[PDB]
């Protein structure tokens, strides 16, 4: 019993709200429960159920939720096969190469038609779908379910699961089954030579050969078997499981994961238990008891309760208090989880998500600027988890960073859990080298001040930051003020001549000036300094730098034209593109500003079938035609 790395099946139920990703799990658990990562046994196997983001988009949450599991059961709404949403899920599973099966749920709701699913899938996703079971009864008749592999029926006595009888296929369907059973028999052929020869003689192949040949084909990604049923009616839930055990991948089925080692080079992280440990934190949930817990996934070696781990992604060392195992009904305190498994590690700090943990003996390996900003308690705890955003000064309340309205996630993880102007982060920098001077003669009253300096600001390559230099020879400006100067210069940078945005990519070279043996002061040289600047800037054909964007739109081949079109209107610079299995993806450059509410446009331009993504790539000027407008 206990554990065998072959008995492990780590899966997540990818789908949508409606499709039934929830009910579908609520039942599974109900069922495995008798006869953020809940685990439950089913027929000799440990099934780890890695809860999926399921909020449709918002990859980085979904990607982690992906690289972390092996299985995946894309469940569909049999009232409309491949609805737009679930496709994108697929694309996601698609992208990350996760082997997967399909569940035609709601097989009793009015529209319910298995083929509708089979038609679509083959069409929209372009998958090679195997039909695993036929249904008996139609929609709100849908009685039992057939197994075209073992050729055996199951009639469900009620919508509760307290009734269910194996029965021979009533002759009503007798042929239909005999038909698809052979199509299946066929498919296998393609994978197990041995099979075919039996196909061609009409020789019926062993149950294993099939079930096992078909499994090979799925883990290979060449196919996607299909099961059907009703979750909120108790029909099929069990079988769906059998499937999971039957054809989904255990950790060793999956290919070793690659890893960035310093010195470059990516490597093979085998699930060798007797190997040096390596794991990944993907979700953190503050628990009522025990508190902040970290769910992980062991990839190589073994982690034991009360041990030390070196989080590479953060240089900090951490001690693993105790370890836990989340069940539906009862947390499970344990002393260790081996390579391939995964669970919650209680007692940890400093460490986040997507972090890489190792063994203080083992090899240490690793597995944004926030261009958009709007207007105490809250941000401190919100800053605890989420190093993405940034509490910022700026001339008085400016959350700043990453994806549109993801900030609105921070806005609602605020005034809910605990405005406006979602605007582009612009910059200002000269383009031609200027030579200036600053001066500050005052009286302030009876105490006279004096501060006079001379600099030469230049255009720094985009990317280079700020560079402050000193040419001052033998004190013309006394060494004790120079820093003051550097301070004022550091203040002027704050609000650019043009539109008042940080100034950047500039080289300040202080080279002369003067002073009054006493009329000078610290406040004095910080002034002429934030003058010599604000001055040299507006007199240096200043510019407005905007965030050119790097985007990844995923359009099926169908609309891949008018997309490259609208996109091109976005002032974007398409630069390439590769195909993503069925559909094709396009990577370009699109000036952030020319991109808001893009989501719903893509939404409309493609029937709600396209999905993009974007990471800040860089800064570039903006033709006066844009600036002229931007200055209005």
């Amino acid at each position: 019993v206990e554990y065998d790395l072959k008995r492990l099946r780590n899966i997540g139920i990818a789908a949508h709200i409606d499709a039934g990703k929830t009910t579908t799990t609520e039942r599974i658990l109900y069922y495995t429960g008798r006869i953020a990562v809940t685990t439950c046994f089913w027929k000799d196997h440990r099934i780890n159920i890695i809860d999926t983001p399921g909020h449709v988009d918002f990859t980085i949450e979904v990607e982690r939720s992906m690289r972390v599991l092996d299985g995946a059961i894309v469940v569909f709404d049999s009232s409309q096969g491949v609805e737009p949403q679930s496709e994108t899920v697929w694309r996601q599973a698609e992208k990350y190469k996760v082997p997967r099966i399909a569940f035609a749920n709601k097989m009793d709701k009015t529209g319910a038609d298995l083929w509708l699913v089979i038609r679509t899938m083959q069409e929209r996703l372009g998958a090679r779908p195997v039909v695993m079971q036929l249904p008996i009864g139609r929609e709100d008749t849908f009685s039992g379910i057939i197994d075209v592999l073992r050729m055996k029926a199951y009639t469900y006595g009620n919508d509760l699961g307290t009734d269910i009888r194996e029965i021979p296929i009533p002759e009503e369907y007798l042929d239909q089954a005999r038909e698809y059973h052979e199509k299946l028999v066929e498919v296998a052929a393609d994978f197990d030579e041995n099979i075919m020869l039996k196909y061609l003689e009409g020789e019926e192949p062993t149950e294993e050969e099939l079930v096992a040949a078909i499994r090979k084909g799925t883990i290979d990604l060449k196919i996607t078997p299909v099961f059907l049923g009703s979750a909120l009616k108790n029909k099929g839930v069990q079988l769906l499981l059998d499937a999971v055990v039957d054809y989904l991948p255990s950790p060793l089925d999956i290919p070793p994961i690659k890893g960035t080692t310093p010195e470059g080079e990516v490597v093979e992280i085998h699930p060798d238990p007797n190997g040096p440990l390596a794991a990944l934190a993907f979700k953190i949930m503050a628990d009522p008891y025990v508190g902040r817990l970290t769910f992980i996934r062991v990839y190589s070696g073994t982690l034991t309760s009360g041990s030390y781990v070196y989080n590479t992604t953060k240089g900090r060392k951490e001690r693993v208090a105790r370890l836990l195992r989340m069940h539906a009904n009862h947390r499970e305190e344990v002393e260790e989880l081996k390579a391939g498994d995964l669970g919650a590690v209680v007692g940890l700090k400093e460490t986040i998500t997507g972090d890489t943990l190792v063994g203080e003996d083992a090899p240490r390996v690793i597995l944004i600027d926030v261009a958009i900003e709007p207007k105490s308690q809250a941000l401190a705890r919100l800053a605890e988890e989420d190093p993405t955003f940034r509490v910022s000064t700026h001339p008085q309340t400016i959350i700043s960073g990453m994806g549109e309205l993801h900030l609105e996630i921070i806005v609602d993880r605020l005034k809910r859990e605990f405005v406006g102007k979602p605007q582009v982060a612009y910059r200002e920098t000269i383009t031609k080298p200027v030579d200036v001077e600053g001066k500050f003669i005052r009286q302030t009253g009876g105490r006279g001040q004096y501060g006079h300096v001379k600099i030469k600001v230049e255009p720094l390559p985009r990317g280079s930051g700020f560079e402050f230099v000193n040419a001052i020879v033998g004190g013309v400006i006394p060494k004790e003020y120079i820093p003051a100067v550097q301070k004022g210069i550091e203040e002027a940078m704050q609000s650019g001549p043009l539109i008042g945005f940080p100034v950047v990519d500039i080289k300040v070279t202080l080279y002369d000036g003067s002073y009054h043996e006493v009329d000078s002061s610290e406040m004095a040289f910080k002034i002429a300094g934030s003058m010599a600047i604000k001055e040299a800037v507006q007199k240096g054909d200043p510019v407005i730098l905007e965030p050119i964007m790097r985007v990844e739109v995923t359009t099926p081949e169908e609309y891949m034209g008018d997309v490259i079109g609208d996109l091109n209107a976005r002032r974007g610079q398409i630069l390439g593109m590769e195909p993503r299995g069925n559909a094709q993806v396009i990577r370009a450059f699109v000036p952030l500003a020319e991109m808001f509410g893009y989501a719903t446009d893509l939404r409309s331009k493609t029937q709600g079938r396209g999905s993009f993504v974007m990471f800040f790539d860089h800064y570039q000027e903006v033709p006066k035609q844009v600036q002229e407008k931007l200055i209005k």
